[PDB]
């Protein structure tokens, strides 16, 4: 038995796993043959997933760089400081005036990870609320229900956008702030077409004397490649998944000011107090082991950050959103804020009399990723009104502006599927509108023909982090 | 651009980035040469390592397999259904009677989210004492700071060893209980080398209306083999991590109980109430998107956890640490409890007159990768007066109960020059043993000589997860 | 000896402690020549305070009537019932809605019970800030210290004037608790000269499923004598000190509905959830035994609360402030909110060009007892810009409508002696403002001739409470 | 017309006496005094208090509000109250014979129970961790309480507490599982203060253990003030950071309560820096503006006044009179065969454990009180429950104010066992085994009627005979 298990730990997954092998050959097919448009998703490289998928995860390094709990880290440290390094590269960061925490294990954590470390128990945080494009990790409640438990720990308050405009009302976040008193403020979104007024945030928290962070998880690739304005330039702290518009592995980055403040803020302290609050609230506060084969990805991914193809990257990644947000424009969809200067656009389907859950579930079926979304006006939560989408996932298999208007085409097409299926059905219910599209043979027959039209189209363009060449599932 | 940049998204870790592939590969060899004992390290399958390296990792898919928020996921929830069939298959529960979450990203948030889910902030953990064994993840505090956040957003409250026999005090866990009235007890640790009195535990939860929470991290996959007894038959909950018996990639899971509880004096069915609180806790309360590329690689490791091969290791596991426990006592040594019934043992260094970060800057110098660690009577925990030592990551590799006796033997040639550095050092601070372990030649040669033994030692042996032939540094 | 201290326990005041008697006859004068403007003082009756000075004092009878943890209670348990019923008489309480709890012992700790028994720790309050007429013991926090322990406990946050009209800014009172989301909002204040719109904070309670408390501590004398809106009408829970327009002992009283409260979805009965709550907040949450003295005072009060005199002297109360700030008003002084309309005034200094604390000083000086207080505008609470003054106490010996004129008029007379000082003073600081004040022969004779001017214009009135005659202080 | 009738109406109606006012009320005050001259009144926290502090509670100082400090005031007019309140803080500090360089006081605090609480809010922070004597081993609610159900002080709400506990083989408390459990608790305050313990603290032991932790000493005087003052036990003084008590119970004042605090210099630590204790300002910002409003100047007043009676030498006879009586009491009660927690007294009180009569607290509670014995039920060491008690608590200040003296609390121990019997013929005579039984036949048996009848006659007759405390017996309106 002994060497029988080292053959079944040195064997391949085909060999080892066939059903777990072939759940992910059909994965790589639905990457290959769909419009992807959750503006959260991406297609990282394979030099990452091999990075990922290393020994490296087979090392537990409590600790930081040369100040481990364990032994045996000589390499593990060689990983973690190059993460860090190219960290701040990417970013064109003095790392005398900045520090990066690169262990925090996803993006949620990540920001309680900084509540912790910042913040007392029941302390006052304000963030974009959630149904105007925030994030849950920033606080979320109900009238009746704590439901992230940011709002459990520490005491949250929301900010809103101006429903006439779509932009964030500033005005009422500032006036709102002298009355609650945040300690820390959250300038970060996951559902907002246009760019953040740092530095109106920025004034806020000097008036309030609270903890500026940005939360630039969905931009953070954009700012990397220098496209759009850095929060760098105004946050004290500021958090980012690496999974998003970065284009890395699924994980998280904290990075702070550290080194002496500026000359108008330093006083009984000289010195910015958020690393050592920071680097210990991830480790021994809240996390244990690194995971070393993450970080190793990550690196690898803030080296790709670098380049000029990853710059012309980004810049095609805003220039396609610009060109899908003027086609839907001229199809007829309103969008809020009415464009967008990012990489996603956010659709209230008010106009067109239909909601978020119908015509998500006509997307899924023609294949074309998406998500129902609340919208700005939106009675309940439980039934949105929107559809988001966004450009960086389908950019990266090398979408370009006319291949966004043909998306915005089929995404149309999708939504007069969705029209029809509620024409036909009987009652008022999402139930009974499943029942139209289930049992409704035309209507079928309609999406079964859209279906085809999406995977054509979107079959034609490379595959990211496999070889078409050898899929399992080529038809 | 379009062209340039896809094929930097194609191309190997090779050609895109030498300097981590380089890191891996000096990793790769360390883990060759090495002797690993650290007990919370394992080695794991290539299979895993090509499940977690794979595409599975560019999905969003918040929420639970057949109720996400996305669009797109009909693979992923293939993956998550079948991980969690099989983490209820890999402990022998009966699912009407046992649910799981296998989202929590690693062992430290899991227990986070237990409690968060059970307790109120500021309610009432107890757990084993940091320095007799324990977790941070269980709450650790000093006279003056907080260590572990979990002792900032809830109230902990330690259980200690009988200090004569290295046992849990079974009688004063109880007593103290009473007094103090919590709402949660935890049985689990991270360097106590004995079985856990788990019915004795269940006891005293009963009598307190106590939550029972097994945190069997270390002991996973020993109970996954049914080679020691199983905390499922007594405890409400129950946290793991995945990556160190378990021999899984890095993350974690949450099993409880679902289903009747008992009946009321009225005749009406009470049934447990876990199951919703904690999957909320996961998500929406802490977590975002799942890393369905661990969730994948972790289906893969609870279906080999089911073999005899499997089984017959952790029965080696067992079997290598007695072996290994029973030498150190013979050269000398005191072991915490005297020995040991699972795969680690803890060696209190005192009767040596010696303290464990002296020691294991030697074991690190000769490439024997282990950790200093508290002991019970240790003064400060600044200076630990122990080494924690253990069997399962050398195991995978095939040593056997001859080749833990030469394991021993090599840590006691370590110690033994660690002594001889103290008495050459002039003066008596930690820098003074660091400046004549580097500058005396007598004592680097004596040191070269051991490493030199160690590697000829480890290097005998198959390297697990990838093969020996194609190392880049073989020498 | 038994007969040395049986001597001593019977002896009265004067043979016992001559200086305290004489402490208490410099009071008795000092309460007979001086105008009493402070609007939370009165002058209780003879009855009550031979009710307070009782034997009453001497039983410990810790629960409530009939349910005490002592026996010997039973004439104890009139009274407290007796008072009991009496307060709820006072107030045309029907006793199946309302409920009172007589055992709190100032209004301060009556408001913490309250929140006691209705919140759980740090859930949140929304009151009057206190800057603007609040009271501490609905919250307060300045930006760097919560000064309030109600501020500690729980989660505070104001609203505010409208400084241009200076009534309460109820629609951003609104405005505020959508986002704050209250649990409890505060009606009631310190420093207001309106009557406040019970209707439109229970239109917010309402919305905002909060527990409207109404703080009628200053009012509670007007309410009881129906010559103001009740807040009976709206509230949840009404609380109240027993010392100020109420005219009784010092002490305090908590009312709370009880009984049905509505009929739900189900056409079930929705019962009143606070009588139990608030009764185990005060004992045994709280307080220990009552102060049955007190009591018995109380219930004498509230007997006096009930009469045709007390209601004509409470419309006096209202009709004396009224002539007042008609004649501050003639004199040119500002008044917040322009007016009153209730027992008490608030006259903003700054348009004379001159602060509170320097026209308090002289006031002092000439035997005319008022406060200086934050007006809205003020950016210091140390440096306040007005005078607070009212009615009640010197109407309970017989001032009416032309005396108040009076007042006014030597009021006016004193601000100009402030001006005067504030002219010669060498210096801008309040230190040179007292040290003119004090050495200044021609402003120390100015103020002596209108300290006799109100000295002989108060002494013409009656005493309250004891007897001219027997004064030892008639000079 | 009709507006001057009124205002002479009003006027007349402030002036009047309460006799004239308010029968009703005034009938009912009457009842109280009688009962107050008839009964024997053993609850140990009673007392009776003097005419002299009566009159000034029941003063014009009421009228006054005077928030802020002497001095330091938030209204005009406090030139009197000032003086009363100074003289009150400096007399407070006297009778306890206190270097006001290094004790401070607060003396505005409303009573016990807020007292305590608002020391914890001056020093420790919301859920921070206090130790106390347990409530069932002679503590009290203001240091915290909660049962399996659920917390019943709010000290157990705002704070995390944690119990100590008796030795109960020997009545005394366990201080080495005190400090054993402190090591693991880790409290940031720690209470010495007890309300049915018949013996003193080890304030030596508990300021070790305060020293150890880093813990604040808040010793709990209320039941022992009086004796501290008279200088018959020794003083928490000589080892607690901080002093709080009622004014009332030992004392002998008026309702009311006191927060004592060290000022000056802590230690000088390890770096050769003072640090000096910070009490004062936390402890009086607590109480004002923090948790309280306006002082209560009338009690204030009463407390300068019982506060120079407690420096007097017959008040200092007074308190030896309440140990001698109590160990008297203690020794019939011991002759008579009667059980007492911890085998005897060193203070006021005594726990008599009922166990080896046969009979528990509750039964004989009820016929002590029929037969105007006041004396409570009171939970034993080795009682099931804490809802059933074994034992009866019974004191001496009350009835020694009074004027009894030893021979008289023998004859109190004497009657207190006569009661007992009669509980016993109850309990013997009751068709069935339940409370509820024993109150059926205790209120239906004719023959065990006449003998509280009898018993009642006979405890009233005697305590009759003493000086009424604060009032003339020659006025009272009920003189049989
Ligand atoms: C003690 N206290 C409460 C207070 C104030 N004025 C009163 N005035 C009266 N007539 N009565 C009172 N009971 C009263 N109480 C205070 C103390 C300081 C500040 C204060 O200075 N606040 C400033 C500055 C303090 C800071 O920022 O740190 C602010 O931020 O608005 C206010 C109120
Ligand atoms: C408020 N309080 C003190 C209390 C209550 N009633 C009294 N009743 C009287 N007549 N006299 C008292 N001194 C008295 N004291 C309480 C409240 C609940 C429990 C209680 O429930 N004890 C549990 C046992 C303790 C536990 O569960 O931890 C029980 O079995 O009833 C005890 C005391
Ligand atoms: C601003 C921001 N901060 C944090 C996170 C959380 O990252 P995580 O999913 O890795 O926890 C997100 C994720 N956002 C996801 C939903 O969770 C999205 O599809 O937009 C985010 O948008
Ligand atoms: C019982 C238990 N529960 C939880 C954890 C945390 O797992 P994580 O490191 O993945 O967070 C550990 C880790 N234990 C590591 C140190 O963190 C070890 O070397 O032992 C653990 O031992
Ligand atoms: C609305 C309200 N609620 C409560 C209180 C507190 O009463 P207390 O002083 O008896 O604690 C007050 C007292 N107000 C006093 C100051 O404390 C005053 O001069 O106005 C109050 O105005």
């Amino acid at each position: 038995s002994r060497s029988s298990w080292i053959k079944q730990l040195n064997a391949s997954l085909d060999e080892i796993d066939p059903e777990v092998a072939d759940i992910i050959e059909l994965e790589k097919a639905r990457q290959w043959k769909g419009f992807e448009l959750i503006p959260s998703e991406n297609f990282t490289s394979l030099s990452v997933m091999q990075a990922v998928g290393s020994v490296m995860t087979n090392k537990y390094s409590e600790g930081y760089p040369g100040a481990r709990y364990y032994g045996g880290n000589e390499y593990i440290d060689m990983a973690e400081t190059l993460c860090q390094k190219r960290a701040l590269e990417a970013f064109q960061l003095d790392p005398s005036k900045w520090g990066v925490n690169v262990q925090s294990l996803s993006g949620s954590p990540a920001n309680f990870q900084v509540y912790t470390a910042l913040l007392k128990p029941h302390e006052r945080i304000m963030a974009l609320d959630l149904p105007h494009g925030g994030h849950l990790s920033h606080g979320y409640q109900t009238d009746t229900k704590k439901i992230s438990a940011v709002s459990i720990f520490f005491e949250t308050m929301p900010y809103r956008l101006d429903e006439n405009t779509g932009y964030i009302d500033y005005d009422q976040l500032e006036k709102s702030a002298v009355l609650f008193r945040p300690k820390l403020i959250v300038a970060g979104a996951s559902a907002y077409a246009r760019l953040y007024d740092y530095a109106r945030i920025r004034k806020v928290c000097n008036k309030q004397k609270a903890v500026m962070l940005a939360d630039m998880a969905h931009i953070s690739g954009l700012v990397a490649a220098g496209v759009i304005p850095s929060p760098f330039e105004y946050a004290d702290v500021v958090t980012t998944t690496t999974h998003k518009s970065l284009r890395g592995p699924r994980g998280a980055m904290i990075f702070f000011r550290k080194g002496l403040k500026e000359i108008n803020k330093q006083g009984k302290e000289v010195m910015y107090d958020y690393e050592d609050r920071i680097n210990q609230a991830v480790f021994p506060g809240l996390q244990g082991g690194p995971h070393n084969h993450t970080i190793t990805g990550l690196a690898v991914a803030l080296k790709q950050a670098r380049t000029p193809e990853y710059k012309a990257y980004q810049d095609q990644v805003l220039r396609n959103c610009s060109k899908f947000a003027e086609t839907l424009l001229a199809k007829g969809y309103d969008l809020v804020s009415g464009g967008t200067d990012n990489h996603l656009v956010l659709v209230n389907l008010k106009n067109k009399g239909i909601d978020g859950s119908r015509v998500e579930k006509v997307l899924e079926l023609v294949h074309i990723a998406a998500n129902k979304n609340t919208v700005p006006g939106d009675v309940s939560a439980m039934v949105p009104g929107g559809i988001r989408m966004g450009t960086p996932a389908l950019t990266s298999r090398g979408f370009i502006e006319e291949d966004f208007a043909k998306v915005a085409e089929y995404f149309d097409l999708a939504v007069k599927i969705a029209l029809k299926i509620k024409a036909e059905s009987q009652g008022t219910k999402l139930k009974d509108f499943v029942a139209t599209m289930q049992s409704n043979e035309k209507l079928q027959s309609e999406m079964s023909k859209l279906r085809e039209m999406v995977e054509e189209y979107a079959k034609q363009f490379p595959t990211i982090g496999f070889e078409k060449e050898t899929m399992r599932y080529k038809e």
